[PDB]
């Protein structure tokens, strides 16, 4: 994985190998998400979930949710990759995670970057001030939260309102991702996504975690995509038949644009071989992420 990363960094292609893979992604309708009514539930015109792929709410007046399934077959991990609720999709949004039977949402943008709107505040910031989704029928509480420095970890509790059963939702907000950019480190990425990890909130008893970022397919497409090739390291005979590549363009069959960049594909390749060192055996590398990333 390395060689084949070292030769491209060497010959300083990347944004070649790049655009071979956007050239090759698949390209599937998206004819639901381009229905006039949907227009409004749609943040980036330029970013729709393909018609096979999409994931349906259950209820009967409009169903349709700018999210896309991305099933892994041989990695056998489930992951629903969203855009970052608009004002009036935060109902949505919660109707999808109920639904979907989702234990885990990960949150990997801010609600402002850089002067400009990203996604809507759609979980509550105060434990006193609880959220109601009138249009969804769900109640969603901050029960608390723990900060880190770049990241936040929070307990939230939803609620279904018609038959008062209530769940522990768990909200992995990476605070310091740039848009259209890297994380600081690979081990500050991967001391998150091992949290993530730990937390149980990926465990296949649970409905997919909910990923998500401004469009839900940049930053959203590296932490999957990682997350994926470590899973497939883990699994097979030998480790180094993981093709990153591959992986992507069939992660790119579920929805379109994960990976926004050249150098976000670089940053993958770095995570991978980085987390690489956890899966052949190394039990102190964790660690070591957790202190390099400095959290405290
Ligand atoms: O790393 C990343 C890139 C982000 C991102 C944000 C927005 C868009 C869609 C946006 N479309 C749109 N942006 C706007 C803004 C105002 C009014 C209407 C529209 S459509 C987009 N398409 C672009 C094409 C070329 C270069 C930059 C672009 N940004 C894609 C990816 S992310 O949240 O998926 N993580
Ligand atoms: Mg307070």
């Amino acid at each position: 994985m390395e060689k084949e990363f070292e030769q491209i960094d060497k010959s300083g292609s990347w944004a070649a190998i790049y655009q071979d893979i956007r050239h090759e992604a698949s390209d599937f309708p998206c004819r639901v998400a381009k229905l006039p009514k949907n227009k409004n539930r749609n943040r980036y015109r330029d970013v729709s979930p393909f018609d096979h792929s999409r994931i349906k709410l259950h209820q009967e007046d409009n169903d349709y949710i700018n999210a896309s399934l991305i099933k892994m077959e041989e990695a056998q991990r489930s992951y629903i990759l969203t855009q970052g609720p608009l004002p009036n999709t935060c109902g949505h949004f919660w109707e999808m995670v109920w639904e979907q039977k989702s234990r885990g949402v990960v949150m990997l943008n801010r609600v402002m970057e850089k002067g400009s709107l990203k996604c809507a505040q759609y979980w509550p910031q105060k434990e006193e001030k609880e959220m109601i989704f009138e249009d969804t029928n769900l109640k969603l509480t901050l029960i608390s939260e723990d900060i880190k420095s770049y990241y936040t970890v929070r307990q939230l509790e939803l609620e279904n309102l018609t038959t008062q059963e209530t769940r522990e939702i768990l909200h992995f907000h990476y605070t310091t991702w740039p848009d259209f950019g890297v994380p600081e480190s690979p081990a500050s990425f991967l001391n998150f996504l091992f949290k993530v990890r730990e937390s149980g909130s990926l465990s296949p008893e649970h409905g997919p975690v909910v990923v998500h970022c401004s469009a839900g397919i940049g930053r959203s497409g590296t932490f999957c995509l990682a997350d994926t090739c470590l899973l497939l390291m883990d699994k097979r005979k030998d480790p180094s038949s993981v093709d990153i590549k591959k992986v992507l363009l069939e992660m790119r069959k579920f929805r379109m644009g994960l990976i926004q960049t050249a150098d976000q594909l670089r940053f993958s390749y770095l995570a991978v071989i980085e987390g690489a060192k956890f899966i052949m055996g190394d039990s102190s590398v964790q660690d070591q992420w957790k202190e390099l990333s400095h959290e405290d």
